[PDB]
């Protein structure tokens, strides 16, 4: 049983569209669905063609981080857009955070192919059959296409694309099922106040199935709240499971007291301080302590301090590149995590930004 006429079904994806700059992401972005929200990312809704789709478009990036890894992390599927000869220093940078984030299920889109040839086409696949060998990309489809209506060949590959997000996002909605089953938890990405309805967050149903009239906490502030009542895409449901993209009514919080990041759910650690196992990537600076990092966690992202490196609990001076250690590391503000939560961080000012991956001890 379930509100309304007709069951929402389980049929939805939410898709990351990022990459370096001038490769055609908005464009993309912009001519696969609706603009909705717009803050440092923007949402394009298209619920007219089967599924509720979301493609977030990170538009702040490549200049902050915050918004390709918010896109990522409230996202299942990643389209990266790579130009002609576009095997530029930010493609390497998305290409390591993805691999770093583990990120499963994604897509090449070759942009721009009314800029180029085939045989162009051809030689850049080859390249990425080679840079993302023993990566999480290596088996992602890499599909030409252009968003041109004037070329020669308007809008190749655009059917192509549609088809591969609508084959990957049947996978993913088993696999969101399969959680359907846990304590539900939901991220927020953005909170405003409407008049009439009060407190709206919108968000993502990362786990569990949320239900209208549920009273839960919110985190970091650890409050009781109450959902007074879940819409997607415009419509109120009863319920919303693992990967439902949600707008949610809630009672006794108000949204100046919401920041992207907090969650929803009947139980979070919240910290200032952070104890990770963590894997460094290769291509980052040795890891230092009293150094300066930037840690990302959900939907959050602060600066912390690297207090104490251990490698097989005996402390040490370093981390190399490639190697795996436990860093303590300190903050000043309180984040909300769950030790499923993997955390990332990054080096503001170095060109490749990711350093490493870890998760709560």
């Amino acid at each position: 049983h379930s509100s309304g006429l007709v069951p929402r079904g389980s049929h939805m994806a939410n898709v990351a569209i990022i990459g370096t700059e001038k490769s055609g992401r908005t464009s993309l972005a912009a001519n696969l669905g609706k603009k909705g929200t717009s803050s440092d990312i923007t949402m394009y809704n298209n619920d007219k063609e089967g599924r509720n789709m979301v493609f977030v478009d990170a538009h702040s990036y490549p200049k902050t981080l915050k918004s390709l890894i918010t896109a990522l992390n409230i996202s299942d599927i990643a389209v990266l857009c790579i130009p002609p000869q576009g095997l530029d220093a930010h493609t390497g940078e998305c290409i390591i955070a993805l691999d770093l984030l583990g990120f499963k299920h994604g897509i090449i889109a070759l942009t721009r192919s009314d800029s180029t040839h085939m045989h162009a086409i051809d030689e850049l696949k080859a390249k990425l059959k080679v840079i993302t060998s023993g990566t999480v990309l290596q088996d992602w489809e890499c599909i030409s296409l252009n968003t041109n209506k004037s070329a020669k060949n308007p809008f190749e590959g655009v059917d192509e694309l549609k088809a591969r997000i609508n084959e990957v996002a049947e996978k993913i909605e088993a696999e969101n099922a399969e959680l359907n089953s846990l304590p539900a938890r939901i991220f927020i990405d953005h909170a405003f106040n409407v008049t009439g309805k009060g407190c709206v967050v919108l968000g993502v149903v990362k786990q569990g199935i949320s239900k209208d009239k549920d009273k839960t906490k919110i985190f970091p502030l650890d409050r009781d709240i109450e959902i007074r009542s879940i819409q997607s895409h415009d419509v109120d449901i009863d319920s919303a499971p693992a990967g439902t993209r949600v707008g949610m009514r809630l009672k006794n919080v108000q949204a100046k007291d919401i920041e992207r990041g907090f969650i929803i759910s009947d139980k979070e650690i919240v910290t200032t301080d952070y104890t990770l196992e963590c894997t460094v990537s290769k291509f980052t600076k040795k890891i230092e302590p009293a150094s300066v990092l930037h840690l990302f966690v959900g939907l959050q992202s602060e600066p912390v301090r690297v207090e104490k490196i251990l490698v097989d609990g005996n402390e040490v001076e370093e981390a190399k590149p490639g190697s795996t250690c436990v860093l303590e590391l300190s903050g000043n503000k309180k984040l909300a995590y769950s030790k499923q939560d993997r955390f990332l961080l990054a080096n503001l000012d170095l060109t490749q930004r990711f350093a490493a991956y870890g998760f709560s001890k």
